[PDB]
């Protein structure tokens, strides 16, 4: 078996090994990438995304969110409150002022610990999941905007034409913006390109020892546990390193800097957090091995998880018996 401890893996594809995306992922994968749940993918020397980011100010983040934190440092919850439009100009020097500036610090261990002693005193403000692409059309290659559609998989293995469209998202951020502990809608996979600024840490738990995550969030999180029976898909749960250590989970953590990409494998938990301003993109995709996972895929039905509109289709081909249920959680 590859990659038997579940580290993560970091790819150097070639030019001509960067053509076929679909083709690179079944690679990564028959050397055991997977088995982490996340991997590193540093572009050939010669791609770009696209060629210059000095055109970029006047993109609007229409509903700029705060994230307001409740517990202990190592084990919080986080909640979004809404805040008045700003362009990305506007929010790059917001990310700089003195009030969300990154501290001084010596290396990226350093930041680490200070992420977590201190971010639950501080209300951070993320431009999340904006529609839209920095992609340039013409880039040929892991344009994250033209991959082949869920849709499109769905029907090419199982036969089924559906509704729904696949597109990116961008996501702005600033010093201690933090993504929650989750797995993919569906328990797909993710790609994620840091186009610009500062760097993305990320922490991940193996697939095959996600429900023991799930067990110690139901233990940590008990008022959230007997709301919901998939409450990690509220994505607002945090817990630290330190503590999933104590607790004797297993994990990986790694750094993602500009111009590197990361995958996320069906059923891979991750959480991470942002050391100062930057702007990645990052959408969902598939691939044959996704469908066992997208059939066993738990769901919230409580009402608070509500999800795109491609969902739909996916629930009522591949969980039948659940499709009832979810649907009165999504009215
Ligand atoms: O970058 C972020 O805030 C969160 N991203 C992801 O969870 C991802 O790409 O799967
Ligand atoms: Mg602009
Ligand atoms: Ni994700
Ligand atoms: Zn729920």
């Amino acid at each position: 078996a590859q990659n038997p401890n579940c580290n993560i893996m970091i790819f150097h594809p070639t030019k001509e090994e960067f053509n076929d995306f679909d083709k690179y992922i079944a690679y990564m994968e028959s050397q055991g990438a997977h088995r982490a749940g996340l991997a590193k993918i540093i572009p050939p020397k010669e791609w770009k995304a696209r060629e210059t980011y000095d055109n970029i100010s006047e993109i609007l983040i229409a509903t700029p969110l705060q994230q307001v934190a409740s517990g202990r440092a190592g084990v919080f919850t986080q909640y979004h409150k809404k805040k008045k439009a700003m362009t990305v100009g506007e929010y790059r020097h917001l990310a700089n002022s003195k009030k969300y500036q990154t501290p001084p610090h010596q290396n990226f261990e350093d930041l680490e610990r200070k992420y977590w002693k201190n971010r639950i005193y501080n209300s951070p403000i993320y431009g999340a999941d904006i529609s839209g692409s920095l992609f340039d059309e013409n880039t040929k290659q892991w344009n994250l905007g033209h991959l082949g559609t869920i849709q499109d998989l769905l029907e090419k293995e199982c036969g089924v034409v559906i509704e729904g469209v696949n597109t990116p998202y961008l996501y702005f951020g600033m010093w201690k913006t933090t993504f929650a502990w989750h797995t993919e809608d569906m328990d797909l996979y993710s790609i994620n390109y840091l186009h610009l600024g500062e760097p993305k840490t990320w922490y991940v738990v193996p697939p095959e020892h996600g429900q023991r995550l799930e067990r110690l969030a139901r233990e940590l999180f008990p008022g959230s546990s007997r709301g919901c029976g998939a409450f990690l898909r509220h994505k607002v749960a945090l817990i630290s390193p330190t503590v999933l250590k104590e607790n004797g989970i297993p994990f990986n953590r790694i750094t993602q800097e500009a111009g590197e990409f990361m995958v996320t494998f069906p059923y891979g938990y991750h959480a991470g957090f942002n050391h100062g301003f930057n702007c990645a993109e990052a959408i969902n995709f598939a691939t044959p091995r996704w469908i066992d996972y997208g059939k066993m895929a738990s769901q919230c039905s409580c009402g608070e998880a509500r999800v795109t509109f491609s969902m739909d289709a996916f629930v009522r081909i591949l969980q039948p018996e659940r499709y009832d249920l979810w649907k009165r959680g999504q009215d």
